[PDB]
């Protein structure tokens, strides 16, 4: 007869956006599924065998690089001040989404302090204007779970001193996006937002901000937050977040449990 | 006069391997390295730009993609019982090493569990041999500081079914490290050890183990985990292992604050 909806919710699971109600039982449909999916998974091992969450962080990567910034590195498990110190107080949304460890210590939902004080450190050594960027793990406690994870990954890009205008900055983000094939739209310091449809890309700002100063920063600067699964799921037309995050339960947004 | 130890620690924080008592004060000695040092960070901005943990991610995964290894991308937050399921239980060094995160979660020691899980789903749809890798950040609460980080980064590769041998293994670490270009010595189911001096590079070892049976695995196995942060060491000839760390103090073993 029809399917049940945790027949629905099975298949939905072994089903890819390129697949294509009929008179066909559940055991029937779930073992096609089933057989397209173990190819999928066979042709990436005989082929590139790269994860798509660990290449789009190196073409990422390779695309900052080639226009001046250079490739951050910094702790992911951070001391639990930074968290005040970027003017989150108890009444804030962020301040009841920090994975705090230890006494002293949380995981970055962000990397703005880090990447802040790298800017301050590095203007005494590099000259105008200062280029860097970030790509890593970032965690925020969430309550929803179609488009947030609590376990994600982040880009950041910052630009000091020269040049550091909102043309400037949206010309990084138009060249970055069509380079990776994602159609988006920018919606107006001065704060952006990068969006796909209802689903937000990005955050970027064009400062300098008053909480520039307590991290010691007195020029001019603009930047910009991606997150990768959410760029993931926009390329590939994942209907879920989840199937582009680190995960046991998908490969490359297949399916593993066959 | 002499230099106090305070002075001496200052220096050798500016001190790279590659630099080279006299009649000459602090403040000329400090301010030469000064000089030297900010010159490196603004050669790496006008050429490479390329932060050394990342590349390594970068050069390591193309290795293993290359020889015929799938690239992981797994949960860094684990479930809390995947260390018991390990058996690490309250008697172990481990134990005592585990960062939890609520009441559930903690920060993975190790690439192991998930690893495994991920040799059980694969084995219902890859070819034998089936052959992954994973490199990502681990966190052990370390009570030394000189080769050990409380946040790393490991290296972790397996081959499951067909030719799992101590021979095989031996080669792929052989090939692996001589790619490197860092020298090394094995000393010898079967464990194995990596050592570069005194230095533990790596742990490699050949199954089948009885643990695999919590985790589903019937087949033969061998398998090698690498500290990512102890071979740029090596590499590079660093000194301290923070040098080689996610660092707000150090890019590419070189002082941020200068
Ligand atoms: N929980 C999450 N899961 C996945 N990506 C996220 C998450 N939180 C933030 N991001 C990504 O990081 C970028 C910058 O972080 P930011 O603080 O700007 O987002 P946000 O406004 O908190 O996100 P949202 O409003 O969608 O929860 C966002 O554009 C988004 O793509
Ligand atoms: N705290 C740490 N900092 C840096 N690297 C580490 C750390 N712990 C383990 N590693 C690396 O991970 C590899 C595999 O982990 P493993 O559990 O085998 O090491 P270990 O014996 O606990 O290390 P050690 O005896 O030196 O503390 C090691 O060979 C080492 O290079
Ligand atoms: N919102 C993202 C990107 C950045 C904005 C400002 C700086 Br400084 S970084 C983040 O917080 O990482
Ligand atoms: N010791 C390292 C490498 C591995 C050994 C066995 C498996 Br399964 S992974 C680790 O625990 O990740
Ligand atoms: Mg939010
Ligand atoms: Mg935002
Ligand atoms: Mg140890
Ligand atoms: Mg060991």
């Amino acid at each position: 007869p029809a399917l049940t909806k945790s027949q629905t919710d099975r298949l939905e699971v072994l089903l890819n956006p390129k697949d294509e109600n009929s008179g066909k039982p559940f055991r029937e449909l779930e073992s096609e599924l089933l057989s397209r999916r173990k190819k999928d998974l066979q042709q990436i091992y005989a082929e590139e065998r790269e994860n798509y969450l660990g290449k789009l962080e190196r073409e990422i990567t390779r695309f900052f690089v080639d226009r001046g910034f250079l490739e951050i590195k910094s702790p992911i498990l951070i001391p639990l001040e930074y968290i005040e110190r970027m003017g989150i107080d108890n009444d804030t949304e962020l301040s009841k989404q920090i994975f705090r460890v230890d006494k002293n210590f949380c995981l970055r939902p962000m990397l703005a302090p880090n990447l802040y004080n790298y800017l301050r450190k590095l203007d005494r050594a590099l000259p105008d204007p200062i280029k860097i960027f970030e790509i890593g793990p970032c965690y925020r406690k969430e309550s929803d779970g179609k488009e947030h994870l609590e376990e994600f990954t982040m880009l950041s890009f910052i630009q000091m001193g020269s040049g550091c205008t909102r043309e400037n900055l949206e010309s990084i983000i138009t060249d970055f996006l069509n380079h990776l094939g994602i159609d988006f739209k920018i919606v107006g310091g001065d704060t952006l937002d990068v969006m796909h449809g209802d689903l937000e890309l990005s955050s970027a700002v064009v400062g300098p901000i008053p909480l520039d100063r307590e991290w010691g920063i007195d020029k001019p600067w603009i930047g910009a937050g991606f997150g990768l699964e959410r760029l993931l799921k926009v390329k590939h037309d994942f209907k879920n977040i989840k199937r582009a995050a680190r995960s046991e339960s998908y490969y490359n947004g297949i399916s593993t449990n066959l």
